[PDB]
């Protein structure tokens, strides 16, 4: 146990500990969800310290002994070695400064430690003076979330395209899979099980490009912006060299914003972004909706499609078969929905030059992204590959369905047609075994009007 | 014509016209949503200016010569007389000054024209001397809203308790008709149709009593607050007795708020309202989704109930019977919530002394309890009480069941129980022909432990 | 007076009015809101039947004699002669099938009465089989929708366009007005209040591209996909001319979606407009909060800017001016927010290959559009242009402010700077009147180094 | 390493672990938050496999000698010794399946263990058979959560009432203190401070009151309904027992509902809890921007209050206190508001006998009343008691202001009082001066009617 002191006074800090003081009443002041920052943002963290140290040192502002420690500390909070260390609440009060402190004592500590001085020697390594020297909380941690969502929504972005081209092969392999489409959940007329599913493909194609188009205003930061944008005693150098530093270690083609006061205060970044998921989310919840009731049986259900079994059944009760891997992508879109208006409700909380309600809005839309790239993984591996066609009894509900009436009304014209509905709806008579029985259609003109294709397709009429 | 002047200029308005100036100058501001406030609040903003009147005169500050007349003018408004008078817009800045303006002008302008003087002559009879005496907008406004809403929920409870109590004639209609239970979409053990609509009839009982008691809050009004609540300069006397002619007037036993700086400012009764009608409408929105999938079909769907035709029906296609009337339920529901949403955001935007944002959620508030009393009449009349049951193609979905099998197990243990429901679900083959080709169970006692009644009660084994 | 025969019986309708029965019965059905469809929605099915009546006739399907009066009906429908007969609720079920049907039997009626027959006379021309020829509910709606929706937003984009420009020109006047920077609702460093003017012109800017980039989706139109999205029975030449006649009528890039089942049952385009427009007034409520806070006092306020007086005085209390603009577009924001979760709900609740919640979903687009459209017109008009800067009270908060500080900071340095800054917090005193007192620097420096422009823009300090 | 094989395979569990491969399977099935459940969930569902043994064991069903083992195990789960043990996420399929059965595994391990036998051997206590036994997901998990929910709703409401005393005692300790009432941000009338916190005492009180009342609906259990509520081979008897049993060890006044399929298939006793939660926090966040404002400064703010100090400041910035216990305060507001949000999406989601959405909805009401009992704690004890009063300031506030008129107006005539208002508003002199200046008023006259608790309580005109 080791001995920092504060302006609230003196606090027993643990020696194995990076970080110090102000981390502590930091955990004082919010105790709040008990969780902590994702390791992404940690990994951003580094990278910004990492960059201001550098860019620091190369415009004389920083020692260049002290400051090769504070890199070579840095770099391994990057690499996630001291994960751990960073304690904060993600909801927490002060805009972001305890996370930013965490970062800050973490790195001056590890870095004293390099330099086989003692931890809490502040006076050769300064959480502030040094590890933070040009910043404010207010560039060094918005820059850091601008990174962190960024890779994060690399990752989303890869993970739904596996996850469209696997809707795709289905589409594909269900492509000659006839079935009666529904309308207001009454039967319609005829549609491929692959049209469906080429329904679903082609929506979750168009959430790719909107939530890829989101990154592009993420990419201006506004690093150098000191409190409140205006740049005040920023070396314009310094700020030049900091932001080619960023995209450099990020892997993202980061810009300096062109007006650093509106990088500052405003937060439209944020909210583009988050509407972006939960339009993807709305999208995904439907489908998943869809494919609880195709699952739906075995025996008083709709019983279209089987899905993989991914729990144990009740084994003195078979045929139940629960669709567990969509029912956890509805509580998703459910917590997207709900994490949107947090985001929605922290942005329009900003007051002149600094929104204080970020680390909701930050973690809510972390949040986001990491619970639907990892459901996109599951439900994709999980559910998606394995899905099967129950393929006999979706063509009898389309041989004995009225609906099919609509194919065969050009072929023998308004008058019979609505004879041979009204028949087959009092009698139950399959339509088939009605117009051979009447003799208006031979059995062969039937076999290319009843087609699956010319059903399902536009063509010859009236 | 007439010519009115104001600090933003002269006016020319209309001859008939009963509004002033103020009124015309707030449809220049605020042209926003093109809708006019509900009569309801029309109706009660008269309650207010009456009542004020008779207050004044009595206390011996209004001339008993102008307020009898103001009094008169007031009965009409009342009477619902002069709705189109009030052209105002619901979404209005100004905390609804210009409501209570349209209100004093409206009433100012019918006295003059009761006692043989000329519109617009504010030197006789003053939209803001005499017919705002002793009151202010930051309790007139609030004041006439509690006594609208108050109003407006009386008939939503009436419209909800007959809607209740015909979902419960369903209960006893469908007493006996036997089904399959489903969780997760899956087929589960039986249930009768009259346990699911005693299901809805009692959350629907849950969601009266929740509405009901949201009453009590809105009973405190703040009449005699003057600006801010202190009760500067008003009179104890002018405050008891005009208290007093609000409930007598209004129907409703109103109390003078105990702490009128804190009714002043303070909206959560607003809230405790809307939140008790978004409960309500997650019931109904989730049992009009039920209503639909049981009468999905014809042939491709559930087909438990039959919902009265609303919809004229192609003569290409019978049997397609489209849910209208719980699918417009569904969205009153989704309107609701999002009402609410606004509520909200409106109701955490106070400052200080005064929440001016409550136009927006005034107009919302009485918005989702009128369209949800409409919606309930419309879908009690028009769907409700003309659903049908298919009592044998129920039963059929029962006999061909899996499920069943949770009866039979306790009088054949759970070894054979469990090999005849995995032959029943491979074969395809109904449990009881099973029970009988392996002798297991005779075919009366099946129809002894099938019984509808004990397959759905609590009772041990024999 | 006339008698329209329907399956629910005999009907009494105005022969004044050109709707008939269907229609009727929906406002039967759907006694909700009490409001009436945007005129705009209107036109565009007027667009959508005349585009129709043209390529029906084309392709052989529609009689000439016929189809020149429903063409000629048509265009007194999309000139606006019409807006009256469309008495349908937007909150309806049906799926948009009375809104249809009330377009259908409206210009069947005046077909009929410009042809020199009478209304009601289907079997002459039929609102049915002639003015809904090749067209279903599930495409002429949202076709009708997406053209609406599309006319509406290009207004939008015009009038936030102005009011983006003016507040540049705000920017500009403003340039040169030196105030304090406030973060937490703290005393911060200086700013201009130019920077912070131009701070919302870029963030609008930035909305108005987000809201013109989700057109592109829209321009998609599933006309010809009949019932579902297979165009079952459809013809090619009829799908590619009624297409071409959309765009050519409606001034909008139209083109046939590449996958009709897609572009039936997926609403993933109005869920991604109306996201655009949430986060605009995210942006547009934060600015109006600061607006009404800069315009606070004016003696217990901040009191930096005016805005116009735009509601009349209390001689008794000048100087108390409500920034009622401000107020009404936080109140549009408000509703905005609630009209998109109305939007999300609406939108996840699709089923297979139809979402019958659009009308409700429709609605609340529309009404988002429209008034924000309106409250930016009149918020322009009416406050923006004509706003004040306090210059002299702005500089005055300045020049006793701490913050000021980290200017002279690096000309003194930071154990002076930081003696000067504790003293004058304590008492009260000017920091350039320490500055003099002591001596560490003179008159002459301190206004070369508190230059406005300086203190507001990066640059070394020596 | 151990080893569990699955319907899906083998797999390793370490010789330390208590779950088994249900557990496991679950964790495969869904990583998607990497949360764990609430100690306090843990807790009850230890209450209810302890209940259920007694019932069991009491009524003849489960082996005594078994029994007691498990009975001890379930107590040390109750305990909280084996809160590790329990990994599944909070967000999953199944409806809460296997969060029981980690229940299940967890406590049949250490009843095996305990009775000196190995883990794994399922055929001495079988999770399913034996500590599942009588008993479903559906009832079993619900039956928990009420449990827990109930438990941390009585823990939120003493905090509260703590926080709520507080409020009143600053109330008290301000009952004298004089400001400037606000509205629209624009000074109105004099108010006392007291006053405001007694205003906001009263919401919170309010709000005490709300979500007391929601804990009724709670008490009511479906322990006993099996699958879907009818109690199929349920004994009575047993579910009379296990019922007063989880009443006594839970310590709530739990019933067994009137109608078990409402119970098991109804969700509104959530979205009831969680609405009144939402409109606490809808006041909270008010009351903390409130805070925040009066707080502002300190030079070019409000600066009315201090709060106390918890980060810590620059050196070189005195005077800027940020109000971090506030900001706080907000940001969980927003996390309850969409939170509130996903719960509305969950339960609107039911289907037939089961709402499978229930575990993200219990994931989200649990974390907002936790989160809520969580910042009320640490706002009253680091902000809230502390909270002093710049009397000076406010003093000055209110001489220099024109609202003050008000309290003069009668006393002099509004003739009088205009003309003194406006040369208020012209020369900056203060109203008593003028008073005196022009003779209207004696100095010891000024005193009576100028005095703080005159000008804020109703008293008449002379
Ligand atoms: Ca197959
Ligand atoms: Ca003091």
């Amino acid at each position: 146990v080791r001995i920092e002191k504060d302006f609230l006074g003196e606090k027993e800090i643990p020696k194995d500990a990076y970080y110090g003081v102000q981390t502590i009443r930091a955990t004082e002041n919010f105790p709040i969800t008990g969780y902590r920052i994702h390791p992404e943002l940690i990994k951003s963290l580094g990278i910004v310290k990492k960059s201001a140290a550098l860019a620091n040192m190369e415009v004389g502002l920083l020692d260049k002994e002290v400051g090769q420690y504070i890199v070579k500390a840095a770099d391994e909070v990057i690499e996630g070695k001291w994960n751990d260390q960073f304690i904060v609440d993600p909801i927490q009060g002060g805009a972001g400064t305890s996370i930013n402190m965490n970062a800050n004592e973490v790195i001056a500590n590890r870095a004293l430690e390099l330099m086989g001085e003692e931890k809490g020697n502040y006076s050769k390594i300064s959480p502030n003076s040094h590890v933070n020297m040009s910043q404010s909380t207010n560039d060094a941690f918005p820059t850091a979330t601008h990174i962190a969502v960024l890779s994060l929504l690399n990752q989303l972005i890869e993970t739904t395209k596996y996850m469209q081209q696997e809707f795709m092969k289905k589409a594909d392999e269900f492509a000659g899979v006839i079935k009666m489409g529904r309308t207001h959940l009454q039967d319609a007329v005829p549609i491929l099980l692959g049209q469906e599913f080429e329904a679903y493909a082609r929506v979750i194609a168009r959430d790719i490009e909107r939530i890829a188009n989101t990154r592009n205003n993420l990419y201006d930061i506004n690093m150098g912006a000191t409190a409140v944008g205006t740049g005040l005693n920023a070396d314009p150098e310094y700020i030049s060299i900091v932001t080619e530093h960023l995209a450099k270690f990020s892997g993202h083609p980061l810009r300096s914003a062109q007006h650093l006061v509106d990088a500052t205060q405003n937060t439209d970044c944020y909210t583009e972004v988050s509407s972006a998921l939960k339009v993807c989310m709305i999208n995904m919840s439907k489908i998943a909706n869809d494919l609880r009731l195709m699952a739906s049986g075995p025996r008083a259900g709709l019983s279209e499609i089987v899905l993989p079994a991914r729990q144990p059944g009740s084994s003195i009760m078979p045929g139940k078969v629960n669709p567990v891997m969509p029912e956890v992508m509805n509580q998703v879109a459910f917590q997207v929905f709900g994490n949107d208006l947090t985001i929605t409700s922290a942005s329009e909380a900003g007051q002149f030059e600094l929104n204080v309600m970020e680390p909701v809005l930050f973690f809510n839309l972390i949040q986001s992204i990491s619970i639907m790239t990892n459901v996109f993984k599951s439900f994709t591996e999980n559910c998606l590959k394995g899905i099967k066609a129950n393929e006999e009894r979706m063509k009898e509900y389309v041989e004995k369905s009225i609906g099919i009436i609509t194919a065969i009304n050009p072929h023998v014209g308004y008058e019979t047609a609505a004879k041979l509905a009204r028949e087959a709806y009092l009698t139950g008579e399959s339509i088939r075994e009605l117009c051979i029985k009447y003799g208006v259609l031979t059995e062969e003109q039937l076999n290319e009007i009843l087609n699956p294709y010319e059903m399902i397709h536009p063509g010859i009429a009236g």
